[PDB]
């Protein structure tokens, strides 16, 4: 249940859609080592928490206008929205913390 907001525009329409659910947001780029070894751990958790987490990824590379706005500077950088409060933030491959900030915001 992952997608890929095309745009600036793209993301704001997929924030008001996810209405009060939580929003995971990974950036990433596709020459990004880490980001690719935490892929399928991110679509796992996306799938079994559909009915409460909705998950995007931003490619870096792509919407250049997004990643400077949530001051990217590391890879992945997965931001947690809920009902336009970025909630929780970090950065890096580790599936642990990934998990945990899931389950701790629903």
């Amino acid at each position: 249940m992952v997608y890929q907001v095309k745009d600036k525009a793209d993301l704001d329409g997929q924030l008001t859609k996810a209405s009060g659910k939580l929003v995971v947001l990974d950036f990433f780029a596709t020459w990004c080592g880490p980001c690719k070894m935490i892929s399928p751990k991110l679509v796992e958790l996306s799938t079994q928490f559909a009915d409460n987490v909705v998950v995007l990824k931003v490619d870096v590379d792509e919407c250049e206008d997004i990643a400077m706005e949530y001051n990217i500077s590391s890879m992945p950088t997965f931001v947690f929205l809920k009902n336009g409060v970025k909630v929780e933030e970090f950065a890096g491959a580790n599936a642990k913390r990934l998990e945990d900030v899931i389950k701790a915001n629903i």
